[PDB]
């Protein structure tokens, strides 16, 4: 069940969207013996616009571990660029210290357990060593290094959400609502359901998007109005809930 | 009953799937005097895509112990690559220290009992020595070395599950559910029952797979919605239980 | 604003349904100078099947207070039957004691404030005296007597809900869910929306109604199954929430 | 919402089965203005074979309260026979004591709250007085008397289950399993699903019924065997769970 456990950590860091569905479907193919040619897979991976270079690096890295027949594959540049760890010497010293301990393990958990003791920076650098063949560790350990990195990123992915919503600055909190509404509105428009709900869903989605932009145009500063900041948010709250129920309707 | 005891440990580490059924059926043939030609067996073993190189190594290793007429067999490369223990000198020193003690035993249990006192890394390296003929120990001891390795991996296989499900990070926990549902959905589709339940089972399986991917597309981040994260998991929980009962229906 | 305050209390006791909308619309007509002929109004009131005789009595009583030109109206039998207070002598003694104090007031609040000090039984009897012309109090006081009765009933209407849901007997609690689901399912079917949602709403409503009756047929006793009582409620909970969101969709 | 609250209590006491679905559907018709002729309704009620005379009495009683136009209805004999309270003088004295207090209330909850302070015997007798017109209370109170009786029966319906399953006598506990299995098996056979599962469900149901009767034929006394009592129950436990999952399959 290692292939399932790694798939949890890897897919956690990827942002939600059509790519996440496409990436996960790709992971199943290469985790189920349906391995397509690596080059066309990675070439498709490279062109993806939304993924961050670091996140794009891990997905490229994980594919290489599955495909057999080394010495005939190709080490993609963007993976090396992403995983290089900024070329820092100080953190890369920790990476070697990690890689010393990883070489002695063969169990996936043993790699993950020791890896999480080190900073998120070192794992990216150390994970570069395995990809570049500078080091060499068994496949089970290498995933244990990926999950330690993916868990570290995934932890900060969640910790950022907790800090952003509980922020005390009112200005961004208002700004958080409009962009959040726009993103939720964007979610329906891009996913056009087969049923007639797509037309209705697009309308309500376009309604919020057409209205949120007007809300930004008026603004919500205390000095930009005389109490209009209050009622402006209220319509958004209704619109957010209006879009909230709309999601499960086509479900 | 040694052949049964080793078959327990060896088959424990292999991930569940069609290969596990095929591998175990192969083990019965070579553990019951139905030994097919080793080369065609190992050649089939090499091409298997899902098995990790280390796990693939042990299965290749165990077959060699059964087949008689050394000096006329062939030492497969992938076994040596997997069992080399990353070429570390430090852990391989422990392997020799182990191999010193294994040479003096002949009992299977005696090999297993002493072997488990050493790290999982050393056993992989020491188990390489027996395969490469660098060392030489009686067959009963050698299985005692395999089971010590297989037990060590099997222990970490279970310990990883305990740590993954009890993880405190909510983001992966949600991600754990979708991939878990996809895997369970994948289980029915690949195993097409002879009865008409295959069509119905495929439909409900495709229903979850068609719906889990939509769930990923919407996402479940706290900042990607306004409470939709709650009800999105609930339908999965019903779907998981819906697929849960469906398994024993064709049983 | 007396006509609004009385309309609150009167409409509170009436159960929700198409009649409540029809009754309230009627109250507006007779509270806004659009007074239709009393006889045709009360004749329509008499034929209503769902209203309890006591609740039907108050609505008949309130209309008589608005219409002018006494001695030419008609005292309907069902109002007298409902408001007679079971012909008890003991509670009717309290009613006279109340009616002694009401005669001295002219303010609506003064009537309501003193009236609530007496049991709900007496108010029904005392409210009979005003309708039958046995007594005679100014119109503002008489509404003050109605609201005291309507408030008393409305208080027990709510207090019953609190006691029913927090009941400790598991058997009725399970039974509460099925009937509650059936009522909610019945709500959509009777109110056929003009949009196409009526067809879809009817389907999901008929789904719960078609499934709740099957749930009753199987039953949910601990001795009628071996754990099926658990999962049977779960589908209802999903169905209840499924119908819950469906309500605001046509809104 | 009184009509819903009474429907909870009334339907709780009725045993599960096709009749319970039919009765509840009838209650909706007479609680929603679809009141069919009382006589044909009660005549159908009388012929029902499974309902106990007391339980059959309450359902007959509740219908009479809804239908208007007294003096032209008919007081059915079986209702009087069931509700007579065995003609005891002692408990009927309590019933009058209750009926003294009920006459002064008009609120449904007020009737229910005071009614539950009295023994279940008195309520049956007192509930007879209202039906026979010996007494006279408002409709809201009368339901408050029914629910007090229905709650009292429903409480003992549940309390019997708790005492039966936790019984220490092993002989009935074994006997409880066979009859419980037969009842569960009977549930599927009578409810023939429209899908093909009816044929399969009937087979497994007939399997348990065909096997439970054989189990009774062998018996399960300690002196009727030499350890066969153990394994005989085990197959039932599998059969019970086998039928347990089968229920939600056609759901």
């Amino acid at each position: 069940s290692l292939l399932t456990e790694v798939e949890t950590y890897v897919l956690s860091i990827i942002p939600s969207g059509p790519l996440k569905a496409e990436i996960a479907q790709r992971l199943e193919d290469v985790f189920a013996g349906k391995n397509t040619d690596l080059e066309v897979l990675m070439e498709w991976l490279k062109t993806r616009p939304i993924l961050s270079p670091l996140t794009k690096g891990i997905l490229g890295f994980v594919f290489t571990l599955t495909v057999p027949s080394e010495r005939g594959l190709q080490r993609r540049r963007f993976v090396q660029n992403a995983l290089n760890g900024n070329g820092d010497p100080n953190n890369m010293d920790k990476a070697v210290k990690l890689y010393r301990k990883l070489k002695r393990e063969i169990t996936f958990h043993g790699a993950k357990e020791i890896s999480l003791s080190y900073s998120a920076g070192a794992l990216a650098s150390c994970m570069g060593l395995i990809y570049n063949k500078m080091g060499a560790v068994t496949t089970e350990v290498a995933f244990g290094l990926v999950c330690a990195t993916c868990e570290q990123i995934a932890d900060s992915q969640h910790r950022s959400h907790r800090q952003m919503v509980t922020t005390t600055n009112p200005l961004i909190r208002h700004e958080n609502r409009m962009v959040l509404a726009s993103t939720t509105a964007k979610a329906m428009e891009q996913m056009a359901g087969s049923s007639e709900q797509a037309a209705e869903a697009m309308e309500v989605a376009s309604q919020a998007r057409q209205m949120v932009q007007a809300m930004r145009t008026i603004g919500t500063h205390p000095s930009s109005s005389a109490g209009l900041k209050n009622d402006l948010l209220e319509n958004l709250q209704a619109y957010q809930k209006r879009m909230g129920v709309q999601m499960q309707r086509f479900k």
